[PDB]
């Protein structure tokens, strides 16, 4: 308070590289079976979580406090996302459906309906008036959330699809598949504009763009992550210490305090690495089952991860970096 808040710290000459300090603050439990996929509302209030048991549940972001379940879905759900204004979630289910919510009413809007086999993952676009799912029917189909109708269906996979995501303007979506390819579409055309693959094209478990747009962080089942410059066709980062030869674990990028990049793992265990440098830096020790996803708080040094059956819960972590 007062004139001794402005208090000189120090110079130094030769900077130390931070590491995070992540520490368990909550327990979220509730879900009666595995875990699938648990995200932040991009305003940062809310944490939106699907499960194995056909239901989705809405919790604090900052409390960890049990808000609302959500249900509908006839069947096990694979995936959730927001809307950029966090009023809409869509899940994607088992069901080969994709429903759209009400968040502050728990009210079903839409079924999306199209897809010949289960649904595994959806996102918004930015501007929220398109939703991309993919399927084990190997298709990515785009939606218009006001109708509901499929706009277009891309022949995109050979084997279940196992992510999509939009990048920063929506302009472009990103598809990955157990058969090995991760694939770049222009959202408007529906054209693969690029198709990368990893060589011995592992199964490809999970993909997302960089916030910035320019690149795109690749999940393969030899235990690997992989930062690429998609446009350039070249791999600019390994990341490598975690367990992943089986199921599709989300990754994130953490830029709220240090770089990180930020996954699950099938050792139960969180990993974080320094993006640059590729070091792991801290690993998060309490989850009892594969570590299934992992999500990055909008503003805040806030990790969400969850996890599979053995033992369903959600967990909130912070650090002070």
């Amino acid at each position: 308070s007062g004139r001794e808040n402005l208090y000189f710290q120090g110079t130094q000459s030769k900077p130390t590289p931070v590491k995070p300090n992540y520490a368990l603050k909550f327990t979220l439990a509730g879900h009666t079976k595995a875990v699938s996929s648990v995200k932040f509302s991009p305003n940062g209030e809310w944490l939106a979580s699907s499960s194995a048991d056909k239901l989705i549940k809405i919790w604090g972001a900052y409390d960890g406090k049990f808000e609302k379940t959500i249900s509908g879905h006839k069947l096990g759900i694979s995936d959730v996302a927001w809307s950029s204004d966090s009023n809409l979630l869509v899940s994607a289910s088992d069901d080969k459906t994709l429903k759209i919510w009400d968040v502050s009413s728990g009210k079903c809007l839409k079924t999306l309906k199209g897809h010949s086999n289960y649904v595994f993952c959806c996102n918004f676009n930015p501007q929220s008036n398109l939703i991309v799912s993919g399927s084990f029917d190997e298709s990515v189909r785009i939606w218009d959330v006001k109708t509901g109708k499929c706009l277009k269906t891309l022949p995109a996979h050979s084997d279940p699809v196992s992510a999509v995501h939009f990048n920063r303007d929506g302009s472009l979506i990103v598809s990955s598949s157990y058969d090995g390819l991760c694939r770049i579409w222009d959202t408007a055309s529906g054209q693969c504009l690029k198709t990368l693959i990893d060589d011995d094209n592992p199964p490809v478990s999970f993909v997302k763009f960089s916030p910035n747009g320019k690149y795109i962080l690749a999940a393969t089942l030899d235990n690997t992550l992989k930062l690429w410059d998609y446009s350039k066709g070249k791999c600019l980062k390994t990341y490598t210490g975690h367990k992943n030869e089986k199921y599709c674990i989300f990754a994130n990028f953490s830029v709220t305090g240090g770089k990180w990049i930020v996954s699950g793992s099938e050792d139960n265990l969180v990993y974080i690495w320094n993006l640059q440098t590729k070091e792991i830096v801290q690993k998060l020790q309490g989850h009892t089952d594969v570590v299934i996803s992992t999500a990055c708080h909008p503003t805040e040094n806030i990790i969400a991860s969850a996890a599979l059956e053995n033992d369903k819960t959600i967990k909130l972590w912070k650090s002070d970096c």
